[PDB]
Parts: C-alpha cells; structure tokens; sequence
C-alpha cells in the first residue's frame, strides 16, 4: 500500500533510580573532594556503568550557593550512545515536586561526563520552608531516556494475497483433549475419568517419563491412582501440558502449584507464582510465604519475604502471621534473617 | 531502583569536664592544665582529650579563655571531626558559647580549637551565672565522621520473571536421547526413528494408513519411496526443531512431501520460499511445476509475472515448449487476455 511504508520507530530505554544521602548537612566534603555512587545498569545487558560526581559548593569559586551536577559514564563499548537525563526535587512523601528535564539529548562516550552548572541552589536545599531535607536526609531521584536510535527499513509492502495459518501443533493436540480419540489407555484420578494416554505425557513430562519404564506400564498402564490433586486440577494439569496453555490461572493456582511441584513442571510453577505475586497483601502474606516454602518456589518465598520486610507494621498482628510463628520456627527465623542482614 | 544507601558513619560523643574551685584553677600562670582523656562510642577505639587556659599561654591567650582541644591517640592520620563546647545547663545556659563553623583534621599528637571565648573577669563575673559552686560546668561535643565507605544498595528487582517456553524443548530432548524407541522404520537403507501419536497429528495420511487396525506390521516394513530419506529428515526435523533452514534448495521435494502428506502449512511455507526463487529464464518451469503441485497462490504470481514480462518471456523457448506440450494452457491463457482485455479491435 502507498508503495513505501516509512515506519521508523524511536526506541527509548526509559529506567529510574532514586538516591539516599545520608545526614548530607554535615557531610562536608567540599572543592574537588571526590564522591562516587553504586553504579547502576538499564538491566538489558551490562554496557552502561555510571557513577555520579557532586559538589555540594560546584567546583570553580562562582557557583557559591550553588551545586555543580554531573553525571559521569565509567565505560561502554564504542558506540556513540545518545541519552536524556532529568532530575528533580523531593519532598516528605518521596514525590517529584521540582522537575528539570535535560533540553536535548547528550552524545554519550567513555570518559565523557554531562551535567549542568549552578543545577540547584544550596540556600534552597537549606531553606527550612521548602523541607527537602526530612529528618535531615536528603535524597534525589533520577529518570534515565538512553535512546539507541538506529533502525533501518526496506520494503516490503507484500499484499499477502493469502493467509498462512500458524503452526497447529497445540490445538491439533489439545483439540483431542476433548474428543479423546487415538487414546492408547485411560486415566482415573480421584475417582474421576479423565480419558487420555500416556505417550503423549512422557514426550511432554519428564517425570511420568522416567516413572513410566519403571516398572507400571507392563502392568499398571490402565489404572494409575494420582490422589495429590483434584479433577478440578488435574484437568487444567492435562491441558495445559497437551496444548502448553492455561488460561483459567487465578482461581485454582495453589491446588494447581502443588500439582506442578510434584511434577517439578517450571514453568507452570512460575506462572503459578506469578498468580501469587500479585495476590500479595498484609493478611495473606503469611500463608503465601510457608506456601512457597513447603514446594520450594524459591521465587515466590523471595517476594513473600520482601513483602514481609515492607509490611511489617502491620502483618505481624494478623493472626495468620502468629500461625506461622506458632506453627513454623525456621519461616520466622529466615525472615528475620532477610530483615536484619540484608535490610539492616 | 536504587536504594543508593550512601551510608555515611559519624559518631558522636561527650565527655563532662567540672572542676571545684575554679578561681583558685588560675594557679600555674599562663600555663596550661591537662585533663583526663577518654573514649566512648566506637568500642573504645580512639582516646581523647581536651585543656584549658585559665592565663594566656601566649599574649593573645590572655584576654580571654582558651580551651584547646588536644588528641590523644588515633589509627589514621586523617581524622576529620567536629567539635563544639558549652556550659552544662545549671541555670538556663545552652547559648554564650562558639561552635566550630568548619571541619579540620585531627592528626596524631596534635591539638586543635579556639582560643577567643570570654573575659576572664566576665567568666568569674557571677552575674553571667558562670560560678556555680566555684565550678565550671562542660558539654563538649566531638562528631567524628569517617570518610565514607557503604555505598550501594542496587534495588535490581522487577517482578519475577520467567524461564523459556518447553515446548519445543521437550521435542527435541527426546529425540536426541534415543529413547522410547517404539518402532524402527527402514526407508532407502537409512533407519529412522520416532513415535506414534506426535506423527499420527501432523501427518493426517500417516494416520490414515494407521487408522485401519494395522500399524504392527506397516511400522516395521512400511513403504516410503516418494519421498527421498533426506527429505523425510527434513520433514522430522521441521516438526520437532520447528525450522526449515536448508528449505531455499529443497523446496520443490518438500513441496511435493507436504502435498503428498497434505501438509498445508509446509506445503504453504515452501510455496513461500519459491515465491522468492522466480527468474526471467526458468519462469516456465516455475509455472508448470506450481500447475502440477496446483500451488494456486504460486500459479497466479507466475501468471500475474508473465503478464509484466512477456516482452521477454514469450522468447524463451520453454513457451514454444508449453504450447506444443500443453495447448490447453494457451487456450486459457487466449480466454483470459481476451476476457481482461474487453477493449480494442
């Protein structure tokens, strides 16, 4: 259509940070004496490595009430990176009240260093009024914009005058779940008939593999008792593995993490977790945490703990929290462990 | 996502000097008057000590007080620390006295401070409140910050991410492994393996001949001599790996592969690369190979190209060939520019 299709797209790797300087009034530590930062990374590989170079009194004898802000790149390969940087003024409530945006974009290098003379006023950061200093900490946030900005296009505007189907190798499988022909056995959990065979579940089930040549299937291959599980569960279980999808997630996920966990399947252990994680809250956090201990999703424990740290306040009193330290001393103990020497 | 952190570690301590008698404490002339050292805070680590000049030391010293504050022991060179000194309060004193207004370093053996606080007679002046008892009262407090070390903090923490898709891992592992070996298929020499249900769903025509109760027998001995074994390696490797990457030179055999096993999508696929394969001298023989595999979609390209370039495609000899061959293709061909070209004598 139109002959060309000019779409040329900007890519922006948008990532903040948020600064913590301790006790900075009587820091003092003024005219060239060097200070550095943790360096920091967008995530998406390790190129990138800052470190942020400050003068409380700017360098030079003009900027006297005010600071010289400079952000320093350590190294990157050779590519010539053109990034916007922009900072602002915080408040009690850790909230952008004063922003200064970068007017253009820098050309990045290693070795060279951006920022802006006379950037902020000290009387300013020390007028009582203004409370950019609460409890006599001061802290800044930074938002990063590095743009790569280089992507070519050419062609091709095919019409498609047909449509090609994707590859149906799921629902060609799943799509037998139902009609369940070509079932070589049959299937009973709980009591419960679930129709279906078990060549298809040791291509896609490393453990029911192994478990399969050892010893059930010159005998056992009609009737396998599984009882960890419900057929509620067990159903989502079959379908997910034949087609590798499960869309009904939330409602059944902790029956169906269990299950998985027997099975050692990751992903949907991780999708399970994933379910969990946004389900975290004050009341439910003690439950979701021996959860993921008893099934060794080590993720979920990691999120349930950090939950736990930022919400001790008030998770503590809930009486699930006190059946937890009841009924469990290690889950208490390891997270005492995450809150006093990680945190503390 | 920081959490910078940035500690800085400053301690802060005191030590409470008071003297009885205070106007006898002028006794050793200008000289000076050592007190008791101590330490406190950071497990005892640093000593410290502070002297006072009732009488100047020097000429300047003899207006007002000097207390000077002296180091005593220190691991570091560097010691950069503040000091500030008042009365303790008795009546209601927390101003009268100076503060250090700048952080000077601290070195072993050295003393530092200030020397002009107050008259002599102003201190023993009792209406300033300064002889409680004949005594002088001391709130001294040294805040010692150590350069810091205790930065960083990182804050690297997005959701919680996800390993790979296994689906097609699960494909490929038991395919190299060599296990569940279930039937042994012996096509042109080579021995190829593979299993029942995974070949009954992507191929409908392998499931067909296995659909009528024999599978025993056709597994072991079963004839495959259409398609050449490369191209049945070709085939497996599509369905478990789920690429093609030599498809550009083995087109046409595959093609005819899928058409055979009515594999659509690889019949699609492979209709696809030859789409990207068509030249001004063997168009002909793109044409007649997507008429007999009835590649539609292959047949109207090749068409809607001989209608560009047939001021050069007619002069090849493989339309003469066409003609002679195959006169029923002239004759659509004659029906259809006629039919498109209504217009003209």
């Amino acid at each position: 259509v139109a002959e060309s299709w000019c779409y040329t797209q900007i890519k922006v790797v948008k990532f903040s940070y948020m600064w913590t300087i301790n006790n900075f009034s009587f820091c003092r530590e003024k005219m060239g004496e060097v200070i550095k930062s943790s360096t920091f990374s967008s995530g998406a590989n390790d190129k990138l490595k800052w470190c942020l170079r400050v003068n409380p009194k700017g360098l030079d004898e003009e900027s006297k009430d005010y600071l010289s802000l400079y952000l320093l790149l350590v190294s990157c390969p050779k590519s010539e990176v053109r990034a916007k940087f922009k900072f602002s003024i915080l408040n009690a409530k850790g909230e952008e009240t004063k922003a200064m945006e970068s007017q253009r974009a820098y050309r990045f290098v290693q070795g060279k260093d951006w920022g802006f003379k006379k950037f902020i006023r000290r009387d300013f950061l020390l007028d009582e009024a203004n409370g950019l200093l609460p409890d006599d900490k001061l802290t800044l946030f930074c938002e990063v914009s590095v743009v790569q900005d280089s992507v070519n296009i050419s062609g091709q505007n095919t019409m498609n005058m047909v449509k090609v189907p994707e590859c149906r190798l799921a629902d060609e499988l799943g799509g037998l779940w139902e009609n369940s022909r070509f079932t070589d056995c049959c299937l009973c959990v709980a009591g419960q008939e679930f129709q279906a065979h078990k060549a298809i579940l040791a291509a896609r089930s490393p453990v029911f593999s192994a478990m399969f040549e050892h010893e059930m299937e010159e005998s056992k291959k009609n009737r396998v008792e599984i009882n960890d599980v419900e057929p509620e569960v067990f159903k989502e279980m079959m379908c997910f593995i034949y087609t590798g999808k499960a869309p009904n997630l939330d409602k059944m996920a902790d029956d169906l993490l269990a299950a998985a966990d027997k099975y050692a399947l990751e992903r949907l252990k991780v999708m399970c977790e994933d379910a969990l994680c946004s389900n975290l809250s004050v009341e439910n956090a003690a439950e979701i945490l021996i959860l993921a201990d008893l099934h060794s999703a080590d993720q979920l424990k990691t999120q349930a703990v950090d939950f736990i740290n930022y919400h001790a306040s008030d998770v503590l009193e809930t009486s699930g929290w006190k059946s937890m330290v009841v009924s469990h001393p290690h889950l208490v103990a390891e997270a005492y462990r995450s809150l006093a020497s990680a945190q503390c």
